[PDB]
């Protein structure tokens, strides 16, 4: 089985991305990898070493190990040492300061108690979103194996930032990836797009923080990945426990989502009709998944994303160390992460589409997955 | 580690649930189960066996295994019979025509493609809603667990029906639960009851069916369930599994959900304060859970469910046998299952709450995880 595994903290020497179980034979690179980590650094308001799995630009079918670089390491390098300092040394450094006042909206508080930790320094860490960024170089393998194995096709577009009215137009395809990458919040719409960047300029006026909306669309996958025959092997379970499991995302939508549990059935569902090669369909309410399998159509998921950056001065919080009131201090200081956000929401729901697909496929190789697929397609053809 | 599984079909001779890794100890029974099992019965528009695994009303700790029938298996005893029969036998039966008409919506397209059938019949039994019979049995042991181990309650009520105006006032409590459970649509409020009632009327009286939106809400967890170590430990990613594998579900929140991404950080989350026995806060925009996990605060997830029976006549489908053009033929009559729906989510939500104390707390027996517990709240009430 397809399986994934991140390691790392914000400020240690490197993050770590292993991927079990893909077949050998895809074909990918360092190369592709740093260009997915390019663009989950876009948006208005990476040193990488594959270690194992991939030679001369193949994966070999062992586990893939990438190695993500931290260029700040040397100022984190005795705050952060895996091996013990003198006590006395580390005492005399004012980085390694204690935090003792949890902000709101994090892991900071929760964590502390559960592990019983006085500083936040070790939950924030490992909690921190830097973590996406093992995520996205994973992720790039999975994308490389759905496109050379289905030629299916990831990408994404925000919805909505803030108070912004959100686009409800049709989703973009491969082809608008460029224009959508070369918006500054990766609006599909122009329209959308100024509404989105005159929040962010209004919060950033304010000394505000923004969530937004972001929707991954998956482009050209056959009929039946998932299945009904459990709850668990739903391809929407699977899906929304990989972008629930994003930090800051508090909502997960499946095509048009909790818009149709306000619509009636006459109206809810996407009728189907004959076509030359198989069943077609005027409309993709259900998001591309019904009864928990693929039915051909474009998948369709949405995020829902909190305000990511703490606001300063605003937000009361305590101090654990003497119980006295305080207020929050951020760690980071961008207004908005959603156009980032939605390249990690990419990551997630292709590497759930490549464990799906392998599922259903097999192979050990990819030319052997490849003639599965390839059947499979004719058996239903042949219906 | 507790996992929990389904078995059966529709019209199948019964349906099983399987339980493991419950400590023993835990007090339920039968009855217990049969009560869980009337509540799904619930809303305006089951004989139980404990096989294995309980003793005295016990759990013993190992495997519990309960069935639950089907008391209209005579009539389908030859077309669903296990062993092979005579195929002239079976011609002349008229309850085993060919379905080869696919509900849109459902997972009769999907599946029948999937695995090479040329008729709807195994793909409807198992994905049908009836398998929630069997959840519902297997979250009975979840939360008698809960409760003696944690005094943790599950609840749920009703948010919305079909285009009702939405309840977003105040969740309830657990000794409301008597009330909501004696409203025909399942609602905390009388003024959203009187308007989900008119909306099951009207689609009633046009032939139609409804969704809805319902929320579960678990109250008196402990600080630190879940994790923030990986995309895959944080309980909103797990909880967002559980709920969205149920059938007919399209969207799942943790809090404010969606709303929150609407928001500024200025308002967004919550903030914390001085208390006699620890941190206070005066919102729970974030629904119980921070960088996944619990916090303290009440659990509170949202599911949108799409309208889960067919209208009559309105929908177009292809005949699969011919290729010719067909109207889609309804399994269910019901108007409505929101209510219900709610029930089931409050069963998924208890099981993943249960396996993620019993990960914290560990422990064979009920006495040991109470005593585990206890001491973590010490340690936390000692800070
Ligand atoms: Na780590
Ligand atoms: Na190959
Ligand atoms: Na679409
Ligand atoms: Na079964
Ligand atoms: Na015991
Ligand atoms: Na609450």
């Amino acid at each position: 089985m397809l399986r994934w595994i991140t390691a790392g903290e914000s400020h240690g020497r490197a993050l770590v991305a292993v991927v079990e179980g893909m077949v050998a034979g895809v074909h990918v690179t360092s190369a592709d990898i740093a260009d997915q980590l390019a663009r989950r650094r876009l948006g208005y308001g990476d040193a990488v070493t594959v270690l194992s799995g991939i030679r001369h630009g193949s994966t070999l079918g062992g586990p893939i190990a990438i190695e993500i670089g931290n260029t700040e390491w040397p100022k984190w390098e005795t705050v952060m040492a895996a091996d013990p300092v003198d006590p006395a040394e580390l005492a005399d450094v004012a980085r390694n300061a204690p935090l003792t006042r949890p902000r709101p909206g994090h892991a900071d508080y929760a964590g502390m108690l559960k592990y019983g930790f006085d500083d936040a320094r070790p939950v924030l860490e490992r909690a921190s979103a830097r973590e996406t960024a093992a995520r996205v170089a994973a992720g790039t393998v999975a994308r490389a194996f759905l496109r050379q194995a289905l030629g299916v096709e990831v990408l994404s577009h925000v919805i909505s930032i803030g108070a912004s009215a959100p686009y409800e137009g049709p989703p973009p395809r491969a082809e608008d990836l460029p224009a959508i990458d070369a918006s500054p919040v990766r609006a599909y719409d122009k329209a959308a797009e100024a509404d989105m960047i005159a929040q962010i300029e209004a919060a950033k006026k304010d000394g505000d923080t923004l969530g937004g909306v972001v929707e991954a669309v998956a482009l050209g996958l056959p009929v039946g990945l998932g299945s009904f025959t459990s709850g668990d092997h739903r391809l929407d379970s699977q899906l929304a426990a990989a972008v629930m499991g994003i930090q800051a995302i508090k909502g997960v939508e499946i095509g048009d989502g909790f818009q149709t549990a306000r619509r009636r059935g006459s109206r809810a569902h996407d009728e189907m009709y004959p076509g030359p090669d198989g069943v077609v369909r005027s409309t993709n309410r259900a998001g591309g998944l019904e009864g928990g399998m693929t039915n051909g159509q474009p998948l369709r998921v949405r995020a829902a994303m909190k305000p990511i950056s703490t606001v300063p001065r605003a937000l009361a919080t305590v101090d654990l160390a003497t119980g006295d009131e305080a207020v929050a201090i951020h760690q980071r200081s961008d207004v908005c992460a959603v156009p980032a956000a939605g390249v990690v929401v990419e990551t997630m729901v292709a590497l759930v589409l490549a464990r799906a697909a392998l599922e259903k496929f097999g192979g050990d190789s990819l030319a052997e997955t490849q003639r599965n697929i390839a059947a499979y397609q004719r058996s239903v053809a042949d219906r």
